[PDB]
């Protein structure tokens, strides 16, 4: 059984392996997932949380547990569950990575701006931790990216990828339902061997979540 650690219970982290954890927060009631990467040069998060209060608590929880600082965050699209803590990141000197499009949309919607440094494919390295970011096309939003850990074949699907418990596509106001399938296929083509898939919301699964999402798009 995987190690799970809670704060009230509104914040929980679950261990996938030695240096990779999933962080899950309760907002709005809607759970949301990101990733915590424990590296030799600091903690790196995939995505922040619903607001600054949760993001502050999240950072402080992991900094205390792993006894190092959060240095970087990768923001995977410009909705609040992803970017709501951007103010906290900026003021603490935490680098908030994103595509230029994610940054533009963030600004348009009144959030503070992440860096806009991520290209269609960007390869980062934090200590020994390798991280690839990939823009597969439009889906849940026009800007959604996925994150790949090549040393573990772990894919962070974000809100592009629906969990098994999701029986519909959810809010599609900002979505592109005619391109979303092609974008999933682009992910499946790039990462042909996947061990775990972390959805934006819900339980961790595998490649099956990508197939589940394709079915929901029919
Ligand atoms: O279904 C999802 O994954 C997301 S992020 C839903 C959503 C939207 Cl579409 C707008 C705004 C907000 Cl706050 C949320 Cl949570
Ligand atoms: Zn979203
Ligand atoms: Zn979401």
């Amino acid at each position: 059984e995987k190690t799970v650690i809670k704060n009230t219970g509104t914040i929980s982290i679950s261990q996938l392996n030695k240096n990779v954890w999933v962080h899950t927060e309760l907002g709005s009631a809607v759970p949301s997932n990101g990733l915590v990467l424990n590296t030799s040069k600091g903690l790196v998060l995939v995505d922040s949380s619903w607001d600054d209060k949760l993001t502050k608590e999240l950072i402080e929880m992991v900094e205390k547990k792993f006894q190092k600082r959060v240095t970087d965050v990768i923001i995977t699209h410009a909705h609040a569950d992803r970017i709501g803590g951007i103010k906290t990141l900026k003021e603490r000197g935490i680098k908030a990575h994103s595509t230029a499009l994610t940054a533009e949309l963030a600004k348009k919607n009144g959030y503070e701006e992440p860096l806009g440094d991520l290209q269609t494919v960007t390869n980062l390295k934090f200590g020994n931790m390798k991280v690839e970011t990939f823009y597969p096309g439009k889906g849940h939003t026009e800007d959604n990216i996925v994150v790949w850990l090549p040393q573990y074949n772990i894919l962070v699907g974000g809100c592009l990828v629906k969990s098994t418990s999701a029986k519909d596509l959810g809010n599609v106001a900002d979505a592109y339902v005619n391109e979303w399938s092609t974008s999933i296929e682009n992910v499946l083509k790039r990462y042909r061997n996947i061990n775990a898939v972390v959805p934006g919301h819900g339980e961790v699964g595998d490649k099956g979540l990508l197939l589940h999402t394709l079915d929901l798009l029919k």
